[PDB]
This record gives C-alpha cells, structure tokens and sequence, in this order.
C-alpha cells in the first residue's frame, strides 16, 4: 500500500529552486545530510539515559557512507532516534515552513545556498545532486517507512518490506548523470575531511568492488 502527499507549496517551491538554480559548490549537501544524522545520533544518545532500554534496538551510534557505481548511488546511514509516521508525513514538514520562508528571504537578500542548514531545511539540499530521494527509518516507537520524492510536488509513504533496520535512517540519493563524482572515494574523503571533520560520531566511508 503506497501513500501519495503533496508537498506544502513551500517546500515545493524550495525544492524547484534547488533543482533550477544554477550553484557550483553541490559538495555541501553531504554536510547537511551527516549533521542531521548526527543531531539523530545526539537525540537517541540523550533519550537512552533517562531510558537505557531505547538502546535494545541498537547500541551502536555511527554513520556509515556507502557509494554504489552500480545502482548509481550514495546511501547515508545513521542509528540515530529516525522518524515515526507522523514525522515523515507532517511534522517535520510543518517544521520546514518556517525555515523555508526564512531562507528564501535571505536568499533574495544576498546569502546563498550553502547557509541552507542555518534555516533547519539542510535535508532538501540532497536535490543538489540527487534526481530521486529514498528514506528508509525506523523510529522505536513505529514501524520501518520508506518515504520517497523525484520533486515534482508530491512523495511517497510505504511500509517497508526491505531488511529489518533495528533504529535509524538511510537516505539513498539516486544520482544525477552528471554528478558521478560523489560516488569516488577520494572526492567523498576531501568533503568529509573539509566539511565533517569534528562530528562526534564515527563515519565509515564505505570502499565498493
Ligand atoms: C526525509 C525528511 C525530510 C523527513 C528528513 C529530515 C531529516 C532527516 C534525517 O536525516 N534524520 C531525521 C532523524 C533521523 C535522521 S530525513
Ligand atoms: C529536521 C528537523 C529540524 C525538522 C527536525 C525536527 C525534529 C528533529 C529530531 O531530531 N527529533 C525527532 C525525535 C525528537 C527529536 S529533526
């Protein structure tokens, strides 16, 4: 059973900005992606010690960056605190209004794409380099979801029948054609290095056949 939303219309029209605005330094997109797994891993660390038992699904705290020339992939994972259903379908979304509005003002006014995490909408900037966006998460307290968007105004909500994930998120950017390069390890190093390097969590950059 697939679920079909449409976006709000303003997180739509951020979206089609992403996509439409011609802006060189894509490379931020993975910052944002590994600082919001790493406020997931810092939500899941603080819950667990009022209530150790949260941990059952998972001790481990990390992010794993997996590239695939194959499927034209790059999949980032955490074991942070992930996404009910309510998450996924409106509340962050509701969230997002605000932070959108806010950004597009600055926008207008002189910043530029890279300050999209100073606005709490850092996730959208996977459109930078991503023609589709794939979210598997599975929050303690719900089922695991995969939550879906090529753009276009609308995204899809699925229960997940893929590998039981015990807590956290995958986001699984399927690339554009011309954007190959964040699939190489040396490029994905110098980004992590440049942009991640005092992350509180262990990233493993995953090396391919
Ligand atoms: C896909 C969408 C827009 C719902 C997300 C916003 C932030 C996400 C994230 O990386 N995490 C949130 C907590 C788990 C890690 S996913
Ligand atoms: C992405 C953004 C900024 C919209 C978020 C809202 C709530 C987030 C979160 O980490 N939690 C969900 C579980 C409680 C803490 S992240």
């Amino acid at each position: 059973e697939v679920e079909t939303f449409a976006f709000q219309a303003e997180i739509a029209q951020l979206m089609s900005l992403i996509i439409n605005t011609f802006y060189s330094n894509k490379e931020i997109f993975l910052r944002e992606l590994i600082s919001n797994s790493s406020d997931a891993l810092d939500k899941i660390r603080y819950e667990s010690l009022t209530d150790p038992s949260k941990l059952d699904s998972g001790k481990e705290l990390h992010i794993n960056l997996i590239p695939n020339k194959q499927d034209r992939t790059l999949t980032i994972v955490d074991t942070g605190i992930g996404m009910t259903k309510a998450d996924l379908i409106n509340n962050l979304g509701t969230i997002a209004k605000s932070g959108t509005k806010a950004f597009m003002e600055a926008l207008q006014a002189g910043a530029d794409i890279s300050m999209i995490g100073q606005f709490g909408v850092g996730f959208y900037s996977a459109y930078l380099v991503a023609e589709k966006v794939t979210v598997i998460t599975k929050h303690n307290d719900d089922e695991q979801y995969a939550w879906e968007s090529s753009a276009g105004g609308s995204f899809t909500v699925r229960t997940d029948t893929g590998e039981p994930m015990g807590r956290g998120t995958k986001v699984i950017l399927h690339l554009k054609e011309d954007q190959t390069e964040y699939l190489e390890e040396r490029r994905i190093k110098e980004i992590v290095k440049k942009h991640s390097q005092f992350i509180g969590y262990p990233i493993t950059l995953f090396v391919e056949k």
